[PDB]
């Protein structure tokens, strides 16, 4: 039968995930045990998949469907039946999926671009205005950007994260709420009243999110619709098949969903990308060279951002080593046998462990640990389902091209305007929060003295 | 601040004991961390003492009283407020203890002796009757003996375990009930539906125990009392302090208690004792000689058992290395400070780790891992609180003299009648069930062809 | 000099201290540590708990203070509405119902209730007479059967028939579950929780379904009782009767208040007797002497003086509706040292009042019905199991008559054995009841029913 990691009496495998770095623990277990292993808790079993061979079968949508893991179930407390936390079969999924998909089309992306630039220009300028002693808090600043961008592009709301030294009230609540969700996974006795304090913070944090989301609808029926964005679509889009728009309840869920999904992974990507570049200076130089070659105007155009092909590779290779939404969950639609060896009773759950897929030697070669954006040079070469940072099928990220457009534009501007220094020789430390993010990653920027508008850099 | 083993987030230390050898695990942790360490589980905290100097302070009854371990608290589900599972200040503790204590004194042993011999004879003739290729399964047989022995001596009930090749229906429930107790300890969230089958099985096995017990109690009050034994005392004895006898509810818990406590630990002792003899041939020889020197009659006399001095020393040394009831809990009566450095608030719990106390080199020498009965040649030399296989103070084992008489009788008889071969070269594997017992221990006996009670040895036909 | 106050836990304030299923007994332990008064805070609310006669005397001044709905009572409003228990003094339906309903709870009214009370009491004694020798009694379970059936019949001519059911009546499982839920709301910072409102809602429909059946069938009248008064009675002051919505509320209110506290009292009283044989001997002699006929009369029950004393003395130690709330009508100072602003709440902790030594002596924990021999020698506001003023129990005479007749009959017809050596364990459900109190009853073999 299936291998299984260390067991602990009545608790079975449960205590192994009672750590702050659970995905990383699972990665180490996949290394010991191979492509598939059973994971048991009291009353629950899942199987963890780490090989292209098996993950390919799981990605067959006639045999498997999206499952909501415990984390997604918990997240429903604030995100309800928004796109991320719905079952496929729930009415609001196909309904919302159909209405909002055109908001991440080709034509819609060109419309987000000028606003993306507005936030990116703020980041650059912040770093141009640091004093000589000061360093950069990479992950902190990348989060200021990814939020402000989804806020602005999607809902025409300005969080103004760069006008605040502490993160925005809304984003402190959201992260706390996400942390609480990570915690609930670790609680054997959630009834225990020692968690009453947590239960209270969660409920106040959810109230905060919901007050903003109400203030955002205030801005919009008040605005008199200059704007033409995701919110516009939420409110006025009618489902082709059902002919009705989303009701106000779902709309509130989707706004929250897009604010949480739209910033965190993308923020981890930028941080990791910057981390790999300082640790690989020849790769940094090749990126900086592309940025100077391509970004020849004071602000990047949409077409230019598409031309940054090597930056795209750097981003995909960062997503290869550390996908910032590192696992997703499936369930067998009907009885089925997997890999010709493992029967699954209908309803049984599997877990795609994406970092391990991306380290599967029988598809990426023996090179897997080395950061080499050049693997993505001829895309066609890479087998189907060997690379899945954005999930699978109809339940794949609706936010993919947006994330990649945002990250590419930003990273390109960064390397256009700064050289970077790993002044503390940082040792990688990966915090887990439903996402991966480097923790405590700091760098120093040396300005390349290049103007943003007509306005000169601090060469003044 | 105080040492503490590996932690697991919100589970704290709990998973370190989700093994089926938890006490042995605590011994390893003891060796790494020293004489005191803190142990946390969801919602509780105890501290594990392993040195004579700290334990000696915990055994001061003015400062510390018996605490119900998490194991005993669960045991109440079938043992109620019987003697083992009651708090000192529960009304039925003092009451039962006064009423029953004289039934367990050394004087009282003369009156159990014949019935002990009855069961011991059955063991010897079992082994006398094995075929040549067969072997003895030591723990399994010692359990048969010790259960049947307390059954008969205590309540005049014959389990007839030597008439069965798989244990009495009542035993299997009692063992399963005890396994569920073990498991209950391992759960972070009892009341999780995953455990609902376990809970329905506990209830059934508790019905089985109470079934038998109610039969006995009815058969006695109805069947007019030919015997004079524990149950007689329970039904007729009046507590001097109050003038009140025990109530039928509490009698049912007491019978269960004596059935459960009155065998497992004693069974382990004999099994370990035999193991140490077959691993130490010179000791085995000295024991076999005492046996043949002292046990001159066809069946042992009470006087004779008391003269098996070296056999006694052998048993104490087996208890020193592997005390078969290995831990007990205490709680601080008032605020106090342990060893001049550890403050304890009122009600803070400590655990005595007897296997580690019994290895405290400051108190025993460097010898500690070596099996020498001869340590016990001069009792006076052993320091106070160094040796505590039977617990402490007024909450120490009521069963002490019973156990030692049975084991002394039985081991003396085994060595008179047999030689013993470690034919598999057994590597010690210790099973844990709130007690310690050798697991998978087997030997072959070579009959000495000596008659028992006038019946020719069945190996000499 | 700040008011004493037990430990806080930040934003949850004092609330984690009452995360237990014995919260009143918890409050009692706190009043022992901090004394006659303390602040208690929870998110959004604050009271002060009063334990001394010195203060409670003042809190009972109706010109200075008025009944307050505690949080528990407020939650109860979902099913109890503006019924007599759950309504503010100033709500129109309080004084209105109060005036309409009061006469039908007078001592004179008791004569009329007596025959019905007997029909339930007889059923109790018979159940115990009809046990097989091995069997025992679950005291509080059987007392609830009696108290529920009694208010059902006296109040509404409705037969729950609880002694013909092995298991409690559907209505009363819902009611107990409704109360359990009110209890649980109390220990949540916020009432995520929508999930558990559904069960609460099913239980309230069940309660209402029965009430509506009772009211419809009565409108389509041989009976003359509470529901008759509610339906035909007019308020002298206003000249209008209660409306159908309030009547639904009053019935539910009488069913929940009319059975639980009366039941706890009877269990507690039996508990104190089996624990105090000299007192048991004494009641027994009275019951035997006064209850000369198989079926007791009103006259006879009034003559059970010592039984009455036994009941008050059990209410002293364990008053079964153990607290009530007041608010300050105007700015006032309490005890000449505690300023209170208008609107400020206090909570009378009755069990602690009842243990105040400056008023009761050093004797307070002992069970001594002879305390109540000379009732004029009891200071004012030292004894308050029935609340205070115009917002005091309308049910007080009903309960005591019912408990007096029943306890007297039990002692007439049985001897009782504390066969398990029961150790007191008190369960809270907005009330106090012994939990798992069992006894054995040896019949004195005196007939109730002919041959
Ligand atoms: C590096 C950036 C991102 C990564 C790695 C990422 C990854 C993923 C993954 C793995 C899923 C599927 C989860 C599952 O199977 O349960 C997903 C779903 C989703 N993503 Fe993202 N995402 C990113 C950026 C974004 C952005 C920027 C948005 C929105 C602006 C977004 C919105 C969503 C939504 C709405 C879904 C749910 C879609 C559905 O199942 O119908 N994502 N993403
Ligand atoms: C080698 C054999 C035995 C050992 C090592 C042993 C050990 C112990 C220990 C350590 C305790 C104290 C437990 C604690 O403090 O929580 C104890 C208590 C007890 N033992 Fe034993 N015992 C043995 C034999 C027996 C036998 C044969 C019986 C009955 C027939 C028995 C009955 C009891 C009882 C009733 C208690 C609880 C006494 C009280 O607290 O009043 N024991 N024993
Ligand atoms: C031992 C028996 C009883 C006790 C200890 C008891 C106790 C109390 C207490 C303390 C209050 C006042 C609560 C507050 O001020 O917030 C009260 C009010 C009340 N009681 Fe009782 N009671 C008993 C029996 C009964 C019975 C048998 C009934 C009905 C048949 C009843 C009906 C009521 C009602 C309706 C109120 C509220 C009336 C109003 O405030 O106008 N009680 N009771």
């Amino acid at each position: 039968e299936m291998p299984q990691p260390k067991t602990f009496g009545e608790l079975k495998n449960l205590p192994l995930l009672n750590t702050d770095k659970p995905v990383q623990a699972l990665m180490k277990i996949a290394d010991e045990l191979g492509e598939i292993f059973k994971f048991e808790a009291p009353g629950r079993v899942t199987r963890y998949l780490s090989s292209q061979r098996l993950i390919k079968e799981a990605c067959d949508e006639s045999r498997f469907d999206k499952n909501l893991s415990q984390a997604l179930k918990f997240a429903r407390d604030f995100a309800g039946d928004g796109l991320v936390t719905s079952w496929t079969h729930e009415k609001n999924w196909k309904k919302a999926h159909n209405i909002l998909l055109p908001s991440f089309s080709q034509q819609a992306m060109k419309g987000y671009h000028a606003m993306m630039v507005d936030i990116a220009v703020q980041l650059v300028q912040k770093w141009e205005r640091l004093n000589a002693d000061e360093h950069i808090e990479v992950s902190e600043d990348m989060t200021r950007l990814t939020l402000d961008t989804i806020g602005l592009c999607g809902f025409n709301y300005r969080f103004n994260s760069f006008y605040r030294d502490q993160p925005h009230p809304f984003i402190i609540s959201m992260v706390r709420a996400l942390d609480e969700v990570m915690n609930k996974l670790q609680r054997a006795n959630p009834d225990d009243p020692a968690y009453d304090e947590n239960k209270r913070q969660f409920q106040e944090d959810i109230k905060v999110m919901n007050d903003l989301v109400d203030k955002i609808i205030a801005d919009r029926k008040a605005r008199g619709e200059q704007s033409d964005d995701l919110l516009t679509q939420m409110l006025n889009g009618k489902d082709p098949e059902t002919g009705e728009p989303l009701d106000d309840g779902n709309i509130r869920y989707q706004i929250i969903t897009f604010l949480f999904a739209g910033h965190e992974a993308t923020s981890g990507l930028l941080s990791f990308a910057l981390y790999f570049l300082v640790k690989n200076p020849h790769v940094l130089q090749k990126v900086a060279e592309e940025a100077a070659r391509v970004l020849v105007d004071p602000v990047p155009s949409y077409k230019q951002v598409k031309q940054l092909k090597y930056v795209g590779m750097v981003l995909n290779e960062a997503l290869r080593l550390w996908p910032t939404a590192p696992a997703f969950s499936l369930y067998a639609k009907e009885d089925t046998v997997l890999g010709g060896e493992y029967p699954l009773e209908k309803g049984d759950e599997v877990m795609v462990l994406i970092p391990q897929l991306h380290r599967d030697k029988t598809v990426w070669g023996d090179d897997v640990e080395e950061f080499r954006p050049e693997r993505f040079e001829n895309p066609s070469a890479i087998p189907q389902h060997a690379f899945k940072p954005f999930g699978n099928g109809q339940r794949a990220s609706i936010g993919q091209q947006f994330a990649l457009h945002e990250a590419t534009l930003v990273l390109g501007m960064m390397l256009k305007h700064f050289d970077f220094e790993d002044h503390t020789n940082y040792e990688l430390d990966i915090k887990e929060t439903l996402s991966l993010k480097p923790k405590g990653f700091v760098v120093k920027a040396k300005s390349k003295k290049i103007p943003l508008g007509g306005i000169p850099s601090p060469s003044t």
